[PDB]
């Protein structure tokens, strides 16, 4: 760690790959450390004698001589969302997990998986199983989708980032058997898909969790190269250095980067494409990549870049045809030094527009200006950018819901549908044109920061100045959901939605 | 652009030089795109048939068959200050501009000229004229002065700084005929004088409008060199680098400059004099030149701008009875490992020590060494201009500068100069009893006193660095160098300084 | 002062070494410029004729024909703490100083000595004396301790730091005779001890009064080397540079130091011991040594100053039976491109990781590595002094330091040492339940907890870097190292630390 | 709820009285819903076959065929503080609760009892038991104290205040058997004592949890009258209204109360004593009783609540050898036309004048008159409790109260009482030099000093109203009266005050 500030050396991530499979084993006959069962409120109904009506629960309780029904009533478990009962008995352990009533997939089944991972961690389980108390009326396909969402919840719920702390226990969880939901090639493909996405989500969490003295712009570029190296027959990489970006006239990006002489900036360009020669839709994913932003209360730095690189990691495995995807991150750290940009400075973006920098706490959007111009210059048809852009969007939508801004109603609809499929939370917000007048400069084409009221909107209107009108473009302000204050950890928010969006194109 | 942070390049200022002349042409006979008429409230009086009493306005109206009087009453124009009517008719365009009642020159005539420029801009006028509705009761001198003030308004009102905008429209205005106020050599000399002063005001606006990534200290020094090069027979230049200032023991200035290793400091010294060898009154003009101040301050370097603006004007005017030293200790106040910390104790070139209790008041540290330097040139009188305090804006608002001097006579000179230029300033007291609040427990003084009286203690601080045999006045111009309404620099100070120099 | 920022050059200190002695001379027979007398309220009792009952005061008044009793009653002097009467008469000058009632020693005697110094300074006295109005009810040992405390007050009271200002007169005080409190070898050894401690206290004041552009980390290292050089038979020095600290894995200290590329860091290690071979208790004194802290606070480096002060005193006193390690991890906390960011995770030399959630609390990071280094020297007991928190001043005010230890015995030793020194400190609890608020979501801990309990969690942080086998006390001295009343450093801590070392 | 603001009506509390007893029943033979076992880390040691070495745990595990040891290791339970395992099996339920290593009693046993209550609540248990895994090395007396502490944890842990919300289930807990710690009259008397103290602690929690629109000063007086009525042979009451306090010259208290014309003030005086005629030590307990303070802080009235709590406990316990005065000057601090302004000068009932420079510190004005009233009852010792300052929370965090006294003996009594009660407090210094910052330019004193030292100067203020012949300690309880974690009042202070009274 000789050249790392603070001499910090990340511990080697020693997480096992969980072995996940869908089995036809009867639930009452399954043997291992922990069985988790997802039950709705209706699944917990009892008869005249206070016995479970549900066949699976009735049988498990019988075999336990009424210990499961007794514990459940004593502990007031009736299958409400978030509730759980944990029962250790001779030969095994059962946890019932409440699904509530009328809970949406995939989110309910993600939660179920998360709860199963938590109960595994708290009992040092190695081999676990998950099932639903009832699958009546469900198609083979809904069941497949529930299985893959359960898998996702277990994998993401088992992740623990211990790279920067001296005391930790490695995860005990080695296998997951998903029961009752089908077997064979199709359900296994879907589980594999989920696993590919999770590996992207987990990369995103790691990139964000890591502090700026570890994930520098040069380190972020190396992560990009590692993805390309792993998937070199479908992903290529081009890393531009400051001098190359200067030749491309990226004055807004380079001005933000100028202070940080010790950790130089790198402009990251990955391109995914299968070598086959059918028609491909050309897409870009642009992520804000300030590895530190001068403007540890805000632990969301780089969430956007992380979601973009996480998506690349997923897509490298999934290998969709019919799409060409450009992943673009203008990476730098925003520091303070004699070589730095001052408030009031006027910088020129690579499309010639001039920006009066009235607020040095909003420098991220400057880097995005040049990244968006670059994306448009790759000849893409559609762009999504993700950025932790404003506090204002968290005032508006809270910690958990990202704001989506687009001139293009169709692309809004695509992104809303992708989020519905992934389970991620977002909400379209208006690009109210009248607010652009508040962004006028008395010397330059525009200022970089408008009034507090409307701030997430004028942030979006700012970015629009750097997007070719013929390209469809949506901006996702993810300041809130990239970081979980409760878990004190990154989420990798965005990856799953982006993957779904690419795949549905 | 290549070596500029943000890759930003100033667009070439493409503005035409307006052709200005005084002409004897009767106002009703004049032909061109726009005729602007300045009318007082009394000039707009009407008779019992609602017809203008004023002979010029009566004639124009009757020639337009009552269209001008009708439009005027409909639009409630009665000649009040700020009022205007704009009438397009076959063969031309007239705008009447209200002058109010008993309004002071040159400000009223500046405003008239500004209003004419604005009406030109909004009609794309190329050739305009301006006249007063009545000139009777004005001396030949006052008419001359009115003409030059009109010219000033039109020139300054036509200026638009589009250097950093990727889209803009070039001024259409090409010529101004000033009517009814006299013709011949004298009025033409006065108009030319106004033009020379405007070019200095406009340089000042440009220096301030430009951001710190464009106007660095090196660039400020180049602008000084360019003035000397343009007027080389009357203006000389010496630019001192950090190592030269160090030999001159400028520890206060060099401490402030120490952080900014990327944009090194330059100490600017221009000297104006005509090349004849008669005795000349020796003056200095010192301007605060922090191209950026770490402590939105869009008024940074307003002082230095006014000082260089004055040089530019004087280089053209060539006054014979004066030797003027223009002095700017230019640097940017940044943050870095090489920088001065709060608490540091720095030593000015006169040997006095300063405890720097507040790094938002570093400007005055640079002025300390600039003032000592000025006194060392052997001058008789110094004016410094500086955006020194927020306190002065609390005291006097955005539009009126504060003037501080121990020397009553110099105060009177500067008040008279501002009366002649039209600029707003107000003397403030150098209340001695407040010096006690500037005591240090370790050094000779601290740099920043309490908020109450802050502009006064700022002045008292500077007075520590001025030879008491030299007459010295400090002008705290934090407010009026920048117009929040126009979102632009004003070039405040240039016209007053030039009038001050000339009256010496 | 070519390489000093601001070109500041400290003036050469010209303080007299005061000649101090204890004499058996009758107070009324003593000859010189000023006689100061310490009188309690009870000492000032008068009889039925309004004459002093105190024998000494009665005698002096009788010599002055009632002038002293008359001046006293007119000026309402009754011996209350802080009161004084100053009477100039033919052949000399007397000042009576109030000691109050049941005031604690040595503080009451320090104050006496300070008041005698102040009266000497205000009358330009060269030769002075001090006596108590009454020594009834005092042991020989208490009188000896009173005498040395009076000497301490006079020496410290006569100090004036004029290194950074032009206007000063050198102290006139040349001698002090202490009367009525005994004579001979023992009292003289005590006075000498007090003098040695004062020279340390004065070094401490100087190191703190000097600004960060003068006392950089290199300069602080040179001060350490000078101490070792002066006392080279009992004090050794090792200065470690950044590369050596990196080999010792001091990632927390080096992270804080990384920004300040212009003034590099030095880790200072002094060791005191007499060359005799009796068993020695191994002690460490660790001082926070941020010469400037980016998080006007004038208390920077008060901890390091106390530690180096103590070394200076101990070098002269030469106690046997101790080996004392003096450890200061010196650096300045600046802002640059090379600097640590908030959120960075740094690794101390014991392997523990710290998530730096607040860059205003970097001082404790340097102490982490200093404390580990101290434990690695195999010491039995450590005291650290550090200006660690604002919270401790909220808690205990400007004058009383907070003491934090797991070790009840060491608390008792430090409380007793302060009792003997006269310095004010108070033990505060290391409430363990607060450690939970120092959890990180990524590292082993954060560096800053919530405001409530901030001095406690500061202490609990430091505890993570201290071997449990070692007894350890943390002293948060943010308040008393700097006197806002004097506008000067106090050298707080030196006298206590010397008493602690001596009582081991 | 016609006359209550907001029409709020407290729901009737329906808490079971838990039946508590000590039994000699072998733990393995005990029958009921839930058995909780307190185990230290050392208790959880295993042998070479991974079987519990502890005899009780070995036996229980053997009955459960290894299920308990297996669940324990799987769930990483090793007996650390806060840890727990909960195992439901045929015929019952066991919970193992970690006690950590060398944790102090009674706190460790309180926590045990709280964890047993929580497990009862989460499993709807009616009949529970608690035992220690090991009682080796405990005296009979320590076991008795452990049992009563366990009872206290269970009773306090089972409390839930549902008066102001619609959704709640009544506690299922009906009985507790305490096992392994002894049987018979002595242990039963101790348990009974703990129950009496709990009923006080619970009254305290209720008085604080209730909002100011429910617990007004009139209502607080009625609570006092209810206590006296319940225990009328040992507790008498006198409620003084505003007019009576005016005759007693309580200008400081009445000034604070003047704004609140809608909810008038009442001065509460309870007196406890048994009717037997042995010598009784006269004590006062004074509580701050601002039912609302205009200066969301949920700690209002925590002091008064502790005092009334103590009266409730003492009414049942009936100690001989004491007479205890319980004094609360109750009012609300509001804003109206009738109110006190900042700057007003008020006169306390001892004649001293106070310039009220800060209306956020009015609570101390009411205490001034309460303390004078207490001294006028001829008591020997006074403790006041008050949520006086934010400063004390900065100092000591949320959990530890600050204790201020001139009287070293009383400090020792209160520190010992807290030791016995388990409550956290810490003595802080009454640094006399800070009194100078409380000077007024017009009155005898101001009411608020500078932020630094604010808890100390608070104490020094209160001292002005205390007869020096009376021993007096001030407890600043701003932190621990309210638990942000529970979102509920704690009734902090009651148990300590009861122990203090009993040890007199
Ligand atoms: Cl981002
Ligand atoms: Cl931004
Ligand atoms: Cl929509
Ligand atoms: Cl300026
Ligand atoms: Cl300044
Ligand atoms: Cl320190
Ligand atoms: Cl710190
Ligand atoms: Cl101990
Ligand atoms: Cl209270
Ligand atoms: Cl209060
Ligand atoms: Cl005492
Ligand atoms: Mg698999
Ligand atoms: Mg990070
Ligand atoms: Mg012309
Ligand atoms: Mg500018
Ligand atoms: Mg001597
Ligand atoms: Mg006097
Ligand atoms: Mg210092
Ligand atoms: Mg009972
Ligand atoms: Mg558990
Ligand atoms: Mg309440």
């Amino acid at each position: 760690a000789g050249d790392t500030l603070g001499l910090t050396r990340p511990n080697e991530s020693d997480a096992p790959k969980i072995s996940i499979g869908a089995k036809d084993t009867a639930v009452v006959q399954w043997q291992g450390d922990l069985l988790a069962i997802g039950a709705t409120e209706n699944d917990m109904a009892r008869d005249e004698n206070s016995k479970f009506k549900n066949p699976l629960l009735q049988q498990l309780d019988s075999e336990l001589n009424g210990l499961l029904s007794a514990a459940s009533s004593e502990e007031d478990f009736s299958g409400k969302s978030g509730q759980s009962v944990n029962l250790r008995f001779p030969g095994g352990r059962i946890t019932l997990v409440g699904l509530g009533s009328s809970a949406s997939s995939p989110t309910s089944y993600h939660s179920l998986g998360q709860a199963a991972a938590a109960a595994a961690k708290s009992s040092q389980a190695r081999n676990i199983a998950v099932a639903l108390a009832s699958t009546d009326g469900l198609s083979a396909e809904s069941k497949i989708n529930s299985a893959s969402a359960i898998a996702t919840g277990v994998v993401l719920g088992s992740f623990e980032d211990n790279r920067f702390r001296s005391e930790s226990k490695k995860s005990t969880l080695e296998s997951l058997d998903i029961l009752g939901l089908g077997t064979g090639p199709e359900i296994e493909r879907k589980i594999k898909y989920a696993e590919h996405v999770c590996a992207g989500v987990i990369l995103g969490r790691e990139l964000v969790n890591a502090p700026a003295n570890i994930v520098t712009p040069a380190v972020l570029a190396e992560e990009a190269k590692k993805i390309a190296s792993t998937y070199s027959d479908v992903i290529s990489v081009n890393i531009l250095d400051a001098e190359q970006c200067k030749e491309l006239k990226m004055g807004a990006y380079l001005a933000v980067a100028a202070a940080a002489t010790e950790n130089p900036p790198y402009f990251i360009h990955l391109c995914f494409k299968t070598p086959t020669k059918e028609r491909k839709t050309k897409l870009a994913l642009v992520g804000k990549g300030l590895t530190f932003d001068s403007g540890e209360l805000m632990k969301n730095d780089m969430g956007g870049a992380a979601a973009v690189l996480g998506a690349a990691k997923a897509l490298g495995e999934i290998r969709p045809s019919r799409v060409e995807v450009h992943f673009i991150v203008a990476a730098c750290e925003n520091m303070i030094s004699a070589e730095g940009m001052r408030p009031g400075d006027i910088v020129t973006a690579s499309n010639g527009k001039t920006i009066e920098v009235n607020n040095t706490d909003a420098e991220g959007r400057l880097t995005l200006a040049d990244a968006l111009i670059y994306a448009c210059n790759q000849g893409v048809e559609k762009i999504i950018d993700l950025a932790t852009l404003t506090g204002a969007i968290m005032v508006a939508l809270g910690p958990s819901v990202a704001g989506a801004f687009t001139p293009n109603d169709d692309l809004a609809r695509e992104v809303v549908e992708a989020a519905e499929a992934s389970g991620e939370k977002l909400w379209r917000m208006p690009m109210e044109e009248s607010y652009w007048e508040s962004m006028k400069s008395g010397v330059a084409d525009m200022i970089n920061t408008g009034p507090g009221n409307g701030g997430a909107i004028t942030g979006a209107l700012f970015l629009k100045q750097f997007v070719d009108e013929k390209v469809q473009w949506l901006h996702l302000d993810v300041a809130g959901p990239v970081w979980s204050d409760e878990k004190k950890n990154a989420t990798g928010y965005g990856v799953s939605t982006l993957v779904e969006w690419v795949l549905r194109n």
